[PDB]
């Protein structure tokens, strides 16, 4: 799973900001800090996300 | 896993449109950038839709 | 899983009508065109489903 | 998994009654004519449920 | 898995009450009788669940 | 998975307070008591959390 570990990477690397919609209806508004295998972690209160609430993620 | 994923690999390689539906209810409308074991890229802004929220695709 | 590979071919083999409900409430009719280890797909456009946001499936 | 197997082993043995709750909220009466790893069949018109929409099952 | 397995056989031991919140809001109250990898079973009408439409447990 | 065992083994280490968002929509405030490849406990009354139910976590 290189193109989807890479987006993360190369935005957890350039601090960039990002929504990810969680299943829940949750637009989850941060900066990614870190991820691996089973969660990612969002700087807004931090709010660690199980990467399987989620349903997609955008650069905003 | 070849009847879906060759149906994802000639529509990136068609650039053909696409609904995929999620189970949120997202209809997310736009052309196949790329895949993988995790992720599907539409392009309309460019929205990384986690395979595991889709419930169907559709060619338009 | 022979019991439910079978139906499945059973019915791709004989063109025949199917509800497949998806756990979004989406009834889905359609008749089988293939399947595969993640997803089915399905006659009306097309409509590839992952076979895991199905809840249940019946012949009409 | 023993003790779940032997449910359903021992209730398409009897063809005891049986609902199965969806994860839709779908209350599904009926007799169980087969399981496999992914499917239960109940006969009240067949439907064949992926065992992965399950909520629980209670004989009546 | 220790500390899992061990709560629900230390609660299967003792006919220990409990409510278990599936993901569908379903309350269920009973004693628990058995589990294993992919079931627990409760006693009210008995209702088998499926450890995966799981949220959380816990004793009353 | 060390990123995510080390957030919630550094916060059960601190008795941390918490909210864990389920896919229910509850929000589980309390302090975290153990994990396991399934479960978290948090101690508000205890509950245990099946982690596959788990939205996202925050510390407070």
């Amino acid at each position: 799973s290189l193109p989807s570990i890479r987006q993360l990477q190369n935005l957890i690397k350039q601090a960039a900001p990002v929504e990810i919609k969680l299943v829940t209806g949750d637009a989850i508004t941060g900066r990614v800090l870190w991820q691996d295998p089973t969660c990612v972690c969002i700087a807004d209160r931090q709010t660690t996300i199980w990467k399987q609430a989620i349903a997609y993620l955008q650069p905003k």
